């Protein structure tokens, strides 16, 4: 079971320039709690989640690229699927973009997309 | 194993009438993700989540009452710690307060909670 394998959808991303009230409509808009954001090239450069949205206010930050997680745990395509629900378990994180060879996002992969993959 | 066996912090509530970003701070500075909600006498009328928080904002909400969830499962002191569980799995819920004969918030038991004593 490889991660390209058990993509079903297009990826959803978000600019970092974008407010925070304009992720959070994101979010609520697709039903998604993972957002990758990219650069102005497609690239991966920060993951923003509900929570990260209530940091920016706790914190009063403006914009999302003065919240966002820099340090993005991530799945390659060509990576086992066992892999990708181990490292969401070592981390305590529920949702992995899943990243080509030149750092662009090609989707993401959940703990409900894995929970079904067991169950 | 009752409720009360294994509270072993105090409450952490909000009223209905404080702003988004009021609750927000109140969810990082404690680093949870439920924060019950009571009225000026203590008894709990709603829930919210960092998903509220979201919400509230991309539907440019004031306060917390706009967005808080107000059908809320609850558990008693003296209600088995199973049988929460029990109720997490049936409502597909993470975050169950605690609640007395007055329906004040006297703690609250988590899908974490839970993990970490029987996981
Ligand atoms: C308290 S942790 C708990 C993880 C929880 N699953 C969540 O949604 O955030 C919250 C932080 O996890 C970070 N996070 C979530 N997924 C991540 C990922 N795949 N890589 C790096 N950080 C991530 C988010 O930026 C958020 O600020």
């Amino acid at each position: 079971t490889l991660v390209k394998d058990i993509l079903s959808k297009p990826p959803i991303t978000a600019h970092s320039n974008i407010s925070i009230m304009e992720a959070a409509k994101i979010l609520i808009k697709h039903n998604i709690n993972h957002l990758p954001i990219v650069d102005e090239h497609g690239k991966l450069v920060g993951i923003i989640t509900s929570w990260d949205i209530a940091k920016a206010l706790a914190q009063n930050k403006k914009t999302i690229e003065e919240i966002m997680t820099r340090n993005v745990i991530t799945a390659h395509e060509d990576e086992p699927v066992d892999h990708v629900a181990i490292k969401m378990s070592k981390y305590n994180i529920s949702g992995v973009p899943v990243v080509d060879d030149y750092r662009r996002v090609v989707g993401i992969v959940t703990s409900e997309d894995i929970s079904r993959l067991f169950g």
